[PDB]
């Protein structure tokens, strides 16, 4: 059974673990994610969602800690990006750009605020409508990390410090680059309709494909895609973290210098804002 | 001022931040460590000390969380190992062996229980008496780490996983090796009376000395030390963590196959136990 306090504010409905629900007070739709009982993972997500404010990041509305873990969130009527790309379906380029531009803004915002998502994938990207022109929002912060001890060790004399810690200094502070990898893989999929790394018709093991950075390239498929779009993917799927493109570098790429796309984004953003916006002092 | 509850059980005395104190009930000496207010570091130490039980690991007796952080512990009348070695003083070999054997037992116990000290050094090693034949105990678990997510990532398909995480698998689970480095440096100091890595009369930077593993070797000094003892040091000051000696490998070294030393240890252990030991069913 659902906890009494939950039933008191919401009418639970169909499964979408995530199910649709209505807010009694307003009769509005909400999404409620359910997690059986890892307090820290849930605690981290709750901690993160409360403090964040960004159009391309999903908002928490309520939370209940009972027999299970119930998390109330905005409902995105478009569902998961995953459903758009599954089974070799491919989005048209301009649609990829509009979605990805928003994905970058979101992850940039996260990174600027010392948060690393660590689990970006099409099922964690939500669409705000059934229209293909729409707003996207990132979700699912269970696996996120918040940004130390190395800093603390460096302030002291390393008389007794093991050498592997000193060496590790050279690579520290590039954790957020993992998100940029996942982004590149998402963009590859969106643009082509198939994964860059897979155990389909290949002798090389998935791990080996990824570590070597040798994604499966199929000309026929990519022939329909621009060289700018592919270029950006090539810059995100860089094996070396230091060299890999950051969100900022991505947002400066010539593929995202598309004044139409940005305009259409402002529009969709404005429409969502309207009906939620108080009159302005002028 | 000291918190009322503290003064209620203890009479605070001289500074040794650590000061001597007496337990009202028993009139026994205790050591009380004081830390101004990093709850997590203190919390971790309290968490760790409560659960541990080992002769060469110091015991907590009480704790108070007030205007400051007060931690009550056993008093070691011998003070810090640091005072024995500071200013080029050097312990005789057999004394080094007896102390180090106990240091190994302690750190082995820690490691067996998923704890990494991370800050082993002569000031964190306490002597149970003013005699040079005595028991040692490790202390100060503020910086300790308790042993994951990598395991969790490996259970899933790495379709979106960045390559640096996969690579990191090859080096994971060797964190405890940092303690074995620190141990080697402690033993070097004890045996020779001088640090293996230092900015004394050398052009090479401390960091560079450590990463290259090239400790400063002074024949005249080491000529008085056995080849077995030096050998063990050479095996702990290995730059490569995988290859570095573990506590177990250390305890099997020919330098520690010394039946006299072990005997003298059993004795000291027995003496401490006596007066704390209930009559046995026989
Ligand atoms: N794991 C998450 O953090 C998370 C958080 C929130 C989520 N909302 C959906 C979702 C939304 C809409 C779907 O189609 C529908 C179904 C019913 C009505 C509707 O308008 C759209 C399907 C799934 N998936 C979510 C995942
Ligand atoms: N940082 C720690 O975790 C810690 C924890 C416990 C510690 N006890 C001493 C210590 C003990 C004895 C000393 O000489 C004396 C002083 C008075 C009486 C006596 O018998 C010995 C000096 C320092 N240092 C400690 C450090």
């Amino acid at each position: 059974v659902y906890p009494k306090a939950l039933r008191d504010e919401y009418i639970m409905s169909k499964t979408l673990e995530v199910k649709l629900a209505f807010e009694r007070k307003t009769c509005k739709k909400v999404a409620i994610k359910i997690i059986s009982k890892p307090a820290l993972n849930v605690e981290t997500e709750i901690e993160i969602l409360k403090k964040l404010n960004h159009p391309c990041i999903i908002k928490i509305k309520n939370f209940f800690d009972a027999e299970d873990y119930y998390i109330v969130l905005e409902l995105m009527e478009g569902g998961e990006l995953f459903d758009k790309v599954v089974g070799n379906k491919r989005l048209k380029e301009a649609t990829c750009k509009l979605y990805f531009y928003q994905m970058l803004l979101a992850v940039q915002y996260l990174h600027e605020n010392g948060i690393i998502h660590r689990d970006l994938k099409p099922e964690n990207v939500l669409l705000s409508s059934q229209e293909e022109d729409c707003l996207i929002k990132i979700t699912d912060f269970g696996h996120s990390k918040i940004l130390t001890s190395l800093m603390r060790t460096l302030c002291g004399t390393p008389t007794y410090l093991a050498p592997e810690v000193l060496v590790s200094v050279g690579t520290a502070g590039y954790n957020r680059a993992v998100d940029c990898w996942s982004l590149g893989v998402i963009l590859f999929i969106c643009l082509s309709g198939y994964p860059p790394f897979s155990e389909h018709r290949t002798q090389v093991s998935l791990k080996d494909q990824i570590t070597s950075g040798k994604y499966n390239f199929i000309p026929e498929v990519w022939a329909e895609v621009s060289e700018k779009a592919l270029d950006l993917v090539k810059k995100l799927l860089v094996v070396d973290p230091k060299a890999r493109f950051t969100t900022e570098e991505a947002l400066r790429h010539p593929w995202l210098q598309d004044e139409d796309m940005k305009r259409k984004f402002q529009d969709l953003l404005s429409e969502e804002n309207e009906s939620t916006a108080l009159p302005q002092v002028l």
